[PDB]
């Protein structure tokens, strides 16, 4: 099975390749991780394995969902230094995902009820619904488009949070910069309406993920650094007229970075949308274009992620869904035994037990 062959992610010494994908679940109440999410990362925990946290919030005006962690208090610092010393202590490797939404919060999620802010003014268009604290549905404002100082300053909200993360013990941090969350509204011309250094070019849509990698690299390590990207998710309005051309755009500035730091990053991970061949091979091509190790998402099974790793489509291959519902998934991948179905209804909900650390173990 090549799932269970070991790989090097740079300095970490993988024994398989299932990792664990970023998900946002709502448990860590008024931002702070809590003790479940220790129980919840121990019971997925392998030895060798890699795990990426849920959205983490780099900011005050970070987050569009409630009850997720941030990692910009010390508070905060203190208490994920907790969950990564349990799952440390199977033996994982563990990297924090550093998440800014940019437009997609609502004024119940900003200081002082503040509009959220964005490369642009436009707003999320009305198809789409935000999860509001009560469990209902609100929608989306009009944010406020950031200029070159406060880009600045949110570039730095990155880099401090990186070394927080580092403080707290996380072996790396994954940027989230697909979407349609603040990243992807630089990357995405469906959104960047904007005619300053950051908007139109390829190479000017592209400045903010760079100066952001960038700057996190240089703080902790390119080696500690994985890039999360979704040229081809069109989620909250994030289009982009050429899904193929920006994705390979991204790649370029991600393979300069690595060559002036004489260092490779840790990984590119990009989620693909379910033409099922055309996306196939977009995925192939940004893979091919890329000068390292590639995590693929969205979709997978135990028989698609076997054939992406055997037919040299991904290095490693993240699981959503099924490591919601199935605590052991790498076992049971690993036996090719049954799975457990997750209950949708309880994805985003408060409880510490009920839909989040309940599932059985085979
Ligand atoms: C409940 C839920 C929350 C998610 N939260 C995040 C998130 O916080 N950050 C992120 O980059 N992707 C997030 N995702 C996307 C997953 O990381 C992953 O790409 C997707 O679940 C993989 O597809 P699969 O579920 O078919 O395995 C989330 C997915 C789900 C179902
Ligand atoms: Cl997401």
């Amino acid at each position: 099975n090549p799932l269970f062959s070991p790989y090097k992610m740079g300095k970490f010494n993988l024994s398989h390749r299932v990792v664990l994908a970023p998900m946002t679940r709502c448990r860590a109440l008024n931002n702070i991780p809590q003790a479940a999410l220790g129980e919840y990362y121990e019971q997925r925990a392998t030895a060798g394995g890699f795990l990426i946290t849920e959205g983490t919030m780099i900011s005050p005006t970070s987050a569009g969902f409630p009850h997720v962690p941030g990692i910009f208090t010390k508070e905060q610092v203190r208490e994920w230094k907790k969950i990564v010393d349990v799952v440390h202590a199977k033996g994982a490797v563990i990297f924090c995902q550093l998440w800014h939404v940019g437009r997609a919060s609502h004024e119940v999620y900003q200081p002082a009820g503040a509009a959220p802010i964005s490369s642009t003014e436009k707003p999320i268009s009305n198809r789409w619904r935000i999860l509001m604290p009560d469990g209902t549905h609100g929608i989306y404002p009009k944010p406020r488009a950031i200029g070159t100082y406060e880009i600045s300053q949110v570039v730095e909200d990155y880099r401090r949070s990186a070394l927080n993360a580092i403080e707290a013990g996380f072996d790396g941090i994954e940027i989230h910069g697909a979407h349609g969350y603040l990243i992807d509204q630089f990357l995405k011309d469906g959104i960047n309406d904007r005619t300053d250094e950051y908007g139109g070019s390829l190479a000017n849509r592209c400045k903010f993920i760079t100066q952001v990698v960038q700057a996190v690299v240089s703080a902790i390590g390119a080696d500690r650094v994985g890039v999360r990207v979704s040229p081809a998710i069109d989620h909250l309005d994030a289009m982009d007229s050429n899904p193929l051309s920006l994705g390979l755009a991204v790649v370029e500035r991600l393979n300069k970075i690595q060559l002036h730091s004489g260092s490779k990053l840790a990984y590119l991970h990009v989620t693909q949308p379910r033409s099922e061949e055309e996306e196939a091979r977009l995925m192939r091509t940004l893979r091919n274009a890329y000068q390292g190790t590639f995590i693929c998402s969205g979709g997978y099974t135990r028989e698609l992620g076997i054939e992406a790793v055997a037919q040299g489509d991904a290095d490693l291959v993240s699981y959503g869904r099924l490591f919601i519902s199935n605590p052991d998934l790498v076992m049971r991948i690993k036996l090719n035994a049954p799975l457990n179905k997750p209950n949708r209804k309880t994805f985003y909900t408060q409880d510490p037990v009920v839909g989040y650390t309940d599932y059985p173990f085979l």
